[PDB]
């Protein structure tokens, strides 16, 4: 009673509620995908992992919410990002013509929420719930992102946009989702150009971080799926956002 299963946070209190509440948001806030059936999509979502091992999840466990929550968004039009999640947000929160992942209903469904079930009991374990690195990989909150994030990037085309964190040891971690599922997954038979905007903190503003060598290494594996790369700095996001929301400001 005092041990608990897993090291990582357990499901968000209340996440059935949660999860049923923000589909009938979603299909408020985009017509187009006012079709869905919100209690169908929650009993999908449930489908893919209550009563599994959490540690036995597959991507195909998730199938039948994927086929649910099947939505084409302007390919052309799609921002990725990686460990800079507020910034890239609050981008498409007035650049409304563009996403990310949690702009489409199944990642506005998931962001921010954690959820497990238990090995062979209908039970949602609202006390512990794998963590990635030191329980297992193939857990319900990981395998869903992983699942979702590739279909995301397999429909991307044209110009395809990343926001990137300068502030961090490695600019492009290779290690993340963007880096390990992602950036593999952008057909170069849809996708034209990878275009980087490496965001600064603060007064750092001194460099080019298109310069880093894992910005490097990201131009080296975009190049070697024939896929043009470019690389923006944007030194002054406090300001970039300011201009994004009011172009008409002559400072930018
Ligand atoms: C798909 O995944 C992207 O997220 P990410 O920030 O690149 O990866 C999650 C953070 C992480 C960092 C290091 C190691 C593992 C995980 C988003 O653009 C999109 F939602």
């Amino acid at each position: 009673r005092w041990r608990q299963t897993w090291s990582g946070p357990g499901t968000t209190k209340r996440f059935p509620e949660t999860v049923l509440a923000r589909c009938v948001k979603y299909t408020e806030i985009h017509p187009e995908m006012r079709h869905v059936d919100c209690q169908s999509v929650w009993d999908a979502f449930k489908g893919a992992f209550i009563s599994k091992h959490p540690c036995d999840i597959t991507e195909e466990d998730y199938q039948p919410l994927m086929k649910l929550g099947t939505q084409t968004v302007p390919c052309n039009k799609i921002l990725l990002w990686s460990r800079i999640k507020d910034l890239a947000h609050q981008f498409t929160q007035v650049q409304r013509d563009m996403f990310t992942l949690e702009d489409t209903l199944l990642g506005y469904l998931a962001d921010d929420l954690t959820w497990c079930g238990e090995f062979d009991t209908s039970k949602i374990n609202y006390q512990s719930c794998p963590d990635w690195r030191k329980d297992c990989s193939n857990n319900p909150v990981s395998v869903f992102w992983k699942t979702v994030s590739r279909r995301f990037a397999e429909a991307a085309c044209d110009v395809v946009h990343v926001m990137l964190d300068g502030s961090r040891s490695k600019i492009f971690d290779k290690d993340s989702t963007f880096g390990s599922v992602e950036v593999h997954n952008l057909q170069p038979e849809k996708v034209q150009t990878l275009e980087a905007w490496v965001i600064h903190g603060g007064r750092e503003d001194s460099r080019d971080l298109c310069q880093d060598p894992t910005i490097k290494e990201l131009e080296s594996i975009i190049s070697k799926r024939n896929i043009q790369f470019s690389c923006k700095n944007i030194y002054r996001p406090d300001k970039f956002l300011q201009c994004v929301k009011n172009p008409e400001d002559s400072s930018c």
